[PDB]
């Protein structure tokens, strides 16, 4: 738990939709630098199940193409976390969203940390009040890598 | 001129000696996102000529090689406002120094903007301060890529 920042009174059903991911960050370098660095994903769609569980449909470049993801994030007890199936399970925390502009997401590793951040918006816009609570959770975490994308990027596939 | 921070009352004579890239930032991604960008610079020493000139030693990733690079920044009559040969010829402004801590520098393009900032360091520590001052100095310029790097790092040749 380096990350101690979550939505309270979170509802999932209401993530649903459209999302750009207008800004990154990361705690090492390597996991954002590159196309193909492992944490360079880019949101398209959230999809929650009706058990409350959630979807994930995302962009990566993988092997030179901008490859289609789904990945489910299965529900916990706690409705602002989430877990992905990895070696080390991947954790998925909500961080605060107003549903109908923004979203601040982060995915940290169980173990060892490593952590990366995304501020999620609607539409393909600079929005610059969810960068300024984006930046504002950032200050509490080590974070050393930050990237952020301009209206016309946010338009094509792997942000190019 | 999109950087419109200069230091006022600014001494060269005393940005003299050792200095470390703790953070840089830039205008585009592809600046800084490799190892191998053109403006992932790491400044090693500062030496002021006796007429007022900046020669700038540097490490550069080039070639697979971390190497070695003098670059010569000739003196303005604005004396916080240096030039570089190249083909644009490009600008160098010094933003704020209190010569003993820190130091705030951008590089700019002639036309087009194209700019990348770093803040420079004396000893290979995370100074919050100078980095604050960094944050201040960024939110005025439409940056994209934002680097920074631990003190182990610091230590070693291209910050590896
Ligand atoms: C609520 C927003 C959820 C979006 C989370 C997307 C997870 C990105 C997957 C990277 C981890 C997988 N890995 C290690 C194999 C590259
Ligand atoms: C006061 C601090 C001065 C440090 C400035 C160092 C200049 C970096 C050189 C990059 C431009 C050269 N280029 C385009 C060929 C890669």
């Amino acid at each position: 738990l380096i990350v101690t920042q979550t939505m309270k009174g979170l509802d999932i059903q209401k993530v649903a939709g459209t999302w750009y991911s207008l800004a990154m960050a990361a705690s090492d370098i390597s996991l954002l630098d590159a196309q193909s660095a492992p944490l360079r994903v880019y949101v398209e769609e959230l999809k929650p199940t009706p058990e409350g569980d959630l979807e994930i449909l995302l962009q990566k470049w993988e092997n030179g193409e901008c490859a289609q993801k789904k990945i489910i994030a299965e529900k916990t007890k706690i409705p602002a976390v989430f877990k992905i199936d990895a070696l080390n399970e991947n954790k998925v925390l909500v961080l605060d969203t107003d549903y109908k502009k923004y979203l601040l997401f982060c995915m940290e590793n169980s173990a060892e940390q490593s952590l990366a951040c995304q501020c999620l918006v609607r539409t393909p816009e600079v929005d610059d009040e969810a960068l300024e609570k984006f930046d504002k959770a950032l200050k509490a975490l080590p974070m050393h890598i930050r990237l952020s994308f301009n209206p016309t990027q946010l338009e094509e596939q792997c942000h190019i």
